[PDB]
């Protein structure tokens, strides 16, 4: 859940792209894992 629900609609995207737009999804995705990242201030520091 939402750890591989992400990834599976990244790895999707990636599939059937025609030309080069694979950095287009690049874009989007590594933006959403680097945003889905900032949730690490919560939870125990252990």
């Amino acid at each position: 859940e939402l750890v591989a629900s992400a990834k599976a609609a990244i790895s999707q995207a990636s599939d059937v792209a025609a030309l080069d737009n694979v950095r287009v999804e690049y874009l989007g995705k590594k933006g959403h894992l680097t945003l889905q990242m900032t949730t690490l201030r919560e939870l125990p520091p252990e």
